């Protein structure tokens, strides 16, 4: 019920909070690879 | 009977509003979660 | 007999009355929560 | 929750960390690769 | 993640040897080429 | 890696020996034609 | 009878206390396991 | 009821405990896989 | 319950080892690739 | 687990082994074709 | 795996076998060629 | 593969044919206007 | 029964409403993507 | 027994009158659904 | 005793009818719902 | 339901807003990239 | 989201730093070929 | 990104110094050809 | 029992008959899809 | 007893037979559901 | 007593032997359904 | 179900009239990314 | 489906307009490259 | 899209602003060139 | 128990069959399919 | 009492002597199945 | 079961046709496609 | 299946059919390109 | 499809109106440049 | 009562006992699946 | 009880046996599968 | 159990064996195409 | 399994079949375009 | 498969058809290219 | 393919057409030219 569903709304909150974070730092790497790709490119082009 | 039927609209209420929190507060993960995998094909694709 | 049991038909409709609201107020939760996992199938989707 | 997202963000770390250091190495061949067709240009050339 | 992102630092690193190797050997050819050229030209000239 | 770019050394150095010879023989019609042209220069000439 | 059915009221009122509370600590499990299925859904993503 | 409850709560705790835990554990195997994956990918790139 | 979340901790442990050694491995074919890619880019190029 | 992720070792071994090797084949085309083009370059000049 | 990389070598074999056989042909269509721009040069010339 | 690389040796063939000819016919102009180019040398001088 | 599920198409009705939505704004986002990627094969076009 | 049998017949009737409806309704959601993800796919393309 | 009996044999009969009947009508609700199901599939699907 | 689907609104709309930024630097990189290599046209032209 | 959105104008702008920079270098290359080129030029000539 | 990119500064600046040393050497050749035909005009003319 | 299972036929071959039908239609979504593709591939090539 | 335990496998045996029966007819919807999305496939694909 | 259980021996016999056989029965049933969710389960996969 | 399944034709229908649509808009951007490919292409050549 | 199909047009519209706009400015630039060639031709040539 | 699109315009702008600025100096020294074989000539000629 | 154990085997049998059969078909299909993508692919390709 | 319960033990045996036997049968289709779905995979990816 | 699994032989057995057969059209595609490609090769080319 | 197949077959027909069209018009650009540049070399050459 | 390909016969038409036109006033220059050496030979000449 | 009633207490807690245990040795042969999952899906994926 | 339950170790830790060897054979498959799809890569590739 | 776990290890022992050979023919034809490419590239070249 | 594995030696053995033939046509054309090539290059050089 | 391939072997015979004729129009104008060179080369020489 | 490839045919023709009859304008030009050279002689001459 209603206040249980308040704590359901916590715990939720707390995953979001998690979740943004480390598809965050997933991004981190992505951005060193797409980078690292793009010195690639540069050694494939000159 | 009847009015016990009542009660039973009432909780069946809050628990229909519980529900719709928690359910939100999931969303609110898979948010951050589908953007942080849009993050991540930001960097394969650039 | 007969008429004692036109009061069975009585009660018995009370609890139909009931039966079918509570059965009502429930599925308002299952709604609330089919549908929340139909934002949670949009995130994973998107 | 939180706090498990704490180490998501470690290991995210450690993840662009690498990530950057291969895909430098790998400019590495890219770059004795464009230069060695520097000097196939140089032959070429004259 | 990071050690294993050391070896990456290594291969990447043969790889940058080898390929500075063989366009090294391949501006070889093109010496001979280019040289070759030289001598045609001075038949040509005279 | 490594190993293999000794072999490209290898191939490389044939294909500059072979365009260093093949070089060689077209510089020996351009003699010949360089020298058929003094002589042509020797009538117009005398 | 009615007094009776007042005490009657009472352990039925812990009871629903109980299974609430319970009832309760078992989501604390279960988010604990959601969650860590989040995370493990980031590896698998990621 | 009441305080039977409460060792509900109490048991339900080292669960949530468990389970927050090994779905921890299970991550760490996912990182590996994940991070392992993103070596393959550093290969078909390069 | 707590304790057998302590193993469940340690399974996890070697799942771990295991996927970041494989993975490793499967690096292995990976690089021989990739580099095998370098040297038919050597030939196309040169 | 562990031992088993030693088996995952041993095959990805085998793997690059043959990567390493076909992609030497492969080169050795290349090579054909790179120094045929080296000729038909012999022919374009002289 | 090992084995089947044995094959790997034996087709990359006969690929290299033709390479190197129609890189052929064509070096004799430019000596043809290249010669023919012999004969134009000692017209021009003479 | 292989036979193929047979056919290429063909296709290689004629085209060596064709070249040799039409280098030859080109020749026969270059013939022509030498020649005639010797006689526009018999009118300067006398 | 009947009436109960005429409330079913309606609560299916504003689910299909959302739904529909939402797919909306992801595609917006898709569109800002899917456009960017336009303006990056610009960047590597020209 | 026979005619109460024929009651059955009734509501059953309904019965399947809302469910072939609601599911209906549902289906509505589905196909918002399943079209906006056909225009994600189409900026993922384009 | 026998005869009684036959009437018992003739209850049971339309007590079977009933329950063949209601059997039915449930399994029309089964089917509306079995389909929508199968349009819900086909909107995940599609 | 509607109203949650009002919220898929909002955050698809922010959604959209990153990506057509990102999407944007990345653009950036191609522009000097890009015009890095109209540069390096430059020299090998002049 | 937005935010994370903000960053990714970060990255793409040191990116952008970056490739101009490093196409800037190449560029110094050129130059330095460019301008032996024009040398090379002044003997065929001079 | 940044800091990789003023390593790309060191390498374009290496590879400008070489093109620039090797564009002399050939610049060198030039030289003693351009020369040696200055003899040649001087034998023609005298 | 066995009539009863004559309509299960009959039932499951309307929805044999929907599922051809709208698979169907799917399907000319992705012709169109397919084929907008086909010229965007036109555009990209030419 | 004995014979009407004959019965019983009479029942059982129109039971049997309806039961591959229906499930064969719900397999005629699969085998166009399966088939539909092999033409989704077909334009996924092409 | 003695005798009389006898021939509780026997009835109880005919009835294990009723009970096994229409045991039998469902079970064809059965056999007919699991084997329909097979081919279900066929579509569904294929 | 059959008539249901009318309808299934119906979105399909719709479907397939976007995916034509956006289909076509896209093939708008490729032709004058095509076309200015083209110009491009124009000033490279003169 | 439709409608939204007819966005779809729209944004495709805009992309296309950028398209055509940015492929015209490097245009510009290819022209000036073009015309700075033509004046290099002028030198080579007088 | 549109806006996007004007800033492509101005970052093409500039680059045909450098294309025929430097187009402009290799002019410089061309005409430096040109006009010292013109010098040359006049050597060759008096 | 045991004998009726003997003919679960049976009807296992049978259904082991089947499946493998079945399986057989969808791999004609996907042969089909497969192969056709390898004609697409021989298009795309030349 | 004891002894009859040795008989429990032998019945229970036969029990799971089948148990073990069919469950091995269906094991029989499963291995057809998942073997099926084995070349439904080597056409998807082939 | 077995003859069940004969008609899975067959509608597979279409199935496969249809694959064929479709797989064959888009070929034609690919077919004009390759060769309006080619065509184009023979602008650029002459 | 095999009907269905049919229409396949008749899309994929178009498909070719505009394939072979544009395809078509764009070698008629190609056409007014490579002749433009034939005039352009008309002016080279003369 | 067909129609569609109608506009590609359309745009394809455009461009190669373009292409001719463009192609035509670089064919201007190139007559100024041809004839400015026409008179520059003329100098060179008298 | 009372006493009764702690041997109650006592196989209540061998059986807990044995619970946890078996619970245990299943959990075992989870993880071998589990794992074994794992592997599978390093397969599928490299 | 307590013993008893020892077995239910016993049995467990067979199961625990089997699933990590049939698990480990599926894996046998997986690895030929893999290593298919590397030697395909081989082909796509070279 | 134990000695069922050891057939599970045939089954996939076969499993394997057929994977690794498939996954060969299909290397077969992948092997037909590299080289039919190699001789494209022959054409193209040459 | 092993016997259906021999199959798919067999039909990637058609598979291989057509592949090489198909690439062998694809070369024809590949050869009367080298060939085209070859007296364009007859034109421009005579 | 095979049969399909020999309609690859028709069109690409087509194909090879228009190839050689194509590029035998375009030596139609560098033939009257050519000649019209060696009629300039008659008038700068008389 | 073949038809196609006539109207190759024909738009080769009239560029052949062109070809030579520009090459004749200029003829025009090179014969005024050729002859006022020969009066320029005649004034030189007498």
């Amino acid at each position: 019920g209603v206040i249980d569903t308040s704590a359901v709304e916590s715990a939720i909150t707390d995953g979001q909070g998690d979740m943004k974070a480390i598809g965050g730092y997933i991004v981190g790497a992505l951005v060193i690879l797409a980078v690292a790709g793009l010195i690639y490119s540069m050694l494939r082009k000159a």
